[PDB]
């Protein structure tokens, strides 16, 4: 089924700081496909609004350059589910976080997958944390994932992990 899991007691102020998209998966190969694929987003930093929203700073090569983006994940009465806003009010879900090393999150539509779902495994260091990746895969046995990208240290310290 669909993001059957979340974080109990998400101290959104403690996910503040810099993050490395260490790995990312999706329900549809086209999502993570090519380099320009829509949801091949590289998370730079999570900025929690004092009100309690979530400002995400991400990079995404659009026209031909590693472009830097910035979207705002607003708060809901569920502590660990945030909305973004487009023509299609997708939402962000934070599966799990130990606050210092890893943060597993997912972002979901509203209109079913197969159609839309993408989860990432964020680490704070540009290392390869096998155990974060184990918690990733564990958390995503449950899910309709069809593609799974994984990056290397060298790659992490580049823009759009080139
Ligand atoms: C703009 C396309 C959706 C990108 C949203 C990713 C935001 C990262 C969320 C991190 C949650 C802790
Ligand atoms: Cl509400």
């Amino acid at each position: 089924l669909i993001v059957t899991q979340t974080m109990k007691g998400l101290d959104i102020q403690k996910v503040a700081g810099t993050w490395y998209s260490l790995a990312m998966a999706a329900s549809d190969i086209s999502l993570l496909d090519a380099q320009s694929a829509p949801l091949r987003v590289y998370v730079e930093e999570l900025k929690p609004t004092p009100e309690g929203d979530l400002e995400i700073l991400l990079q995404k090569w659009e026209n031909g350059e590693c472009a830097q983006k910035k979207i705002i994940a607003e708060k809901t009465k569920i502590p660990a589910v945030f909305k973004i806003d487009a023509l299609n009010e997708n939402k962000v879900l934070v599966l799990d976080t130990d606050y210092k090393k890893y943060l597993l999150f997912c972002m979901e539509n509203s209109a079913e997958p197969e159609q839309s779902l993408a989860c990432q495994c964020l680490v704070r260091t540009p290392e390869v944390d096998d155990e974060a990746l184990e918690k990733f895969d564990k958390a995503l046995k449950a899910l309709p994932m069809h593609i799974r990208l994984s990056f290397n240290p060298t790659q992490l310290e580049e823009q759009c992990h080139i």
